[PDB]
């Protein structure tokens, strides 16, 4: 039967679990070709790199399984969205569905096209010129030899604005549902397992905690999330202790209504008119969704991009502000800017501390030494800079710091004066403190940011090349047999296999669950995360009889 | 060869051959590897330096352009920021190379309505394109040196730690005196494997013994299974002391 095994090899998945008994057990299941292809999709496989990075660096080990399960949930939701978007009234609805699907599929190409249009529209502006006469006081106009440049500028500006609008629409169509799903999933988790609203209330520092109270009474709370009985479970858990009717009012549900609907309920005909649709819209839920979507970092950046695109029609040079997109338009540019943003608070406080020592030098140079700060070569009038404390402080900061030699090369030399030694000490201390000492800090901070980033990358690589992710057993034990660690990492315990098993359990019906699948499902509903093999494997369980 | 031929047309073309010392000295290429390695980041940093200067040029072109006159005589002016091309060239060519920044080249803003704006402009220019955008350049090459040294020491440690063929650590062999050295020079030796492969290739097929025939027929199929992976003679016969 070799041929059948070769045919069904990609579709057969195996998983090791702790099991009901004290022995590690192995489960075989089916993997769909569509799911396998979506997993082999480059971005889905790219998300694993980031998940691994955030669990290895700045990540615990006791909560590692919970984080892995949350990552699996997010990946399943993204796969569902990708499957959804793959490939009079009814006519307009169908056309708009195709339009939204097209935007969702081609979201990134719109971003790249916007970058290209910004570069072209900024190249065109390099030919601009100021004149006194018309082509009143100033007559800024584009001077060029080859014609068809102003019409090109106008058309490119219009096209850039249109592409920016399409980018906003595509982002709102494709990326927002994941954010909403995560927010609602977390809210349901802490509502049913911690009772943050039943027991006590969210703290005043939790602005999102206060904002989450809006969807408690809405009839669309479990939307954009797998579970729709979270309110029922919360009621059944907290009613006996905090008052069943109180919890029902808090969650906006009617126990009598649900009971009578369970007994027998009449189904009214759905009216499709806009008049009834208006109140079919859940205003409070939409308000909460808008509140949680307007705080997104990416959405605010896209809104700023759109605002700048609109302002570009008022004045063309505003389009130059779009060049900054290359900071987040190139993968490696953001990596080299991470060495500046990371460890940047220290940079801010160092540049703030630089403003204090200059103040001390200003006070010293204001009580005395202020006859040297004259800057007028003619005797007609003086141009003293240290007569006031504000002017002297401005002079030292603006001119003294930027000077290569320090403060000594700007003011009158102290030769042949009573305060020659004091001025020499003053200048030398200034040069050795605010030039060679307070800039080495700035350089060292960023150099060490680079070094620490490299150390983090190599640490992640070593950790993943050293020991197993699930069991935690080192590779030395598995390396007794040839290619033991690789065989273990690709066949025995595989993250893709665990994700596929979770998706299979979610998809398949409850009545079709076998004993082991039922056990895993009922343990999964309670966030136990105990069925995962921790510190044990099938080979270790059956070292004798050679497994 | 082409440069040598062109040297007869004009002698100074021979100067182009001095660059051969880059690849004519062993250590010169090692110290140039710290610049070539991690050099894409250098190219993109110097490209990004050309964008912030463009932004400063736009800001200094819409206004602040009365300070860019460079003619000391009143006979004629020599404005540099009247055009967007000339102003961008001035900032890149002269502003970046200046030690103090852009503030030491243009007219001082003292006694003017835009004094504070010009001070902010100059200070931001100096703190962004001088002390920040050059520390990146220096740090990249310094870290290239450091990473090269780390690679060398990692290779040394890996070869001094465990066996190349078996992969067994030196701790197991060190039970007997000089066990790891004896294993690396006698039990499994890369030179011995190369010599055996050459001997099998050279000798006739009809003269192969059983073991040589087995190794040869396994070698023709790219199996690479006859190599001892995770096992050795001492581990196979720990009892009876091999
Ligand atoms: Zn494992
Ligand atoms: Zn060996």
């Amino acid at each position: 039967a070799e041929s059948i095994l070769e045919y069904f090899r990609p579709y057969l998945g195996r998983i090791e679990i702790m099991g009901a008994s004290r022995r590690i057990e192995r489960i075989y299941f089916e993997i769909s070709e569509t799911n396998r292809a979506q997993w082999e999709m480059p971005q889905v496989k790219e998300s694993k790199r980031q998940f691994i990075f955030d669990v290895v660096n700045e990540g615990g080990e006791a909560e590692k399984m919970e984080l892995f399960v949350s990552f699996c949930e997010d990946t399943i939701f993204e796969m569902q969205i990708a499957a959804q978007i793959s490939e009079f009234w009814g006519e307009l609805e169908v056309q708009r569905v195709k339009f939204l699907n097209y935007l969702s599929r081609n979201f990134y190409t719109l971003r790249f096209l916007a970058l290209f249009l910004a570069f072209a529209i900024n190249f065109i502006l390099l030919f601009y010129k100021v004149s006194d006469s018309p082509p009143n006081m100033v007559y800024y106009f584009l001077e060029e030899s080859t014609g068809y440049m102003e019409p090109a500028l106008w058309c490119l500006s219009l096209l850039h604005t249109l592409v920016a609008f399409l980018c906003i629409i595509g982002y709102n169509c494709l990326k927002v549902p994941l954010v909403i799903f995560k927010r609602e999933k977390e809210l349901a988790r802490k509502l049913e397992f911690d009772g943050l609203y039943i027991t006590e209330q969210p703290g005043d520092d939790d602005v999102k905690g206060q904002w989450d109270r809006l969807v408690l009474n809405t009839p669309s709370f479990p939307s954009n999330y797998w579970d729709k009985f979270v309110k029922r479970k919360v009621l059944d858990k907290h009613g006996d202790i905090f008052g069943r009717e109180r919890i029902a009012e808090l969650l906006g549900m009617d126990l009598a209504s649900l009971e009578i609907t369970a007994h027998n309920e009449r189904k009214p005909d759905p009216p499709p008119g806009l008049l009834t649709w208006l109140m079919s819209i859940d205003v409070k839920y939409q308000i909460w969704k808008f509140g949680v979507i307007f705080t997104d970092n990416s959405f605010l950046y896209l809104g700023w991009y759109m605002v700048m695109s609109l302002l570009g029609h008022y004045n063309n040079f505003f389009f130059a502000a779009h060049l900054l997109d290359i900071a987040m338009g190139v993968k490696t540019l953001r990596t080299i800017l991470s060495s500046v943003t990371h460890n940047g608070k220290q940079l801010v406080m160092t540049v703030g501390l630089l403003a204090v020592v200059v103040y001390l030098y200003t006070v010293v140079a204001f009580n005395f030494f202020r006859k040297f700060y004259n800057k007028s070569e003619d005797e007609d009038e003086p141009d003293m800079k240290c007569d006031d404390m504000m002017t002297c402080y401005l002079f030292h900061m603006y001119v003294g710091v930027r000077a290569g030699g320090g403060i000594g090369d700007e003011i009158e030399d102290p030769a042949g004066d009573e305060y020659e030694l004091y001025r020499v000490v003053f200048d030398i201390t200034f040069f050795f403190f605010v030039i060679v000492i307070l800039l080495a800090i700035i350089q060292g901070l960023i150099i060490d940011a680079f070094g620490e980033l490299r150390d983090q990358q190599e640490q992640v690589k070593e950790d993943m090349e050293t020991k197993c992710f699930i069991c935690g057993i080192g590779s030395d034990y598995f390396d007794t047999t040839p290619h033991g660690f690789e065989t273990h990492t690709l066949e025995e315990h595989n993250l893709a296999n665990y994700m596929f098993f979770l998706m299979y359990l979610i998809n398949k019906d409850e009545t079709e669950h076998t004993g082991q699948e039922s056990y895993v499902w009922k343990m999964y509903q309670e966030r136990c995360w105990d069925f995962f093999p921790a510190g044990d494997c099938f080979r270790k369980q059956y070292e004798d009889q050679l497994s």
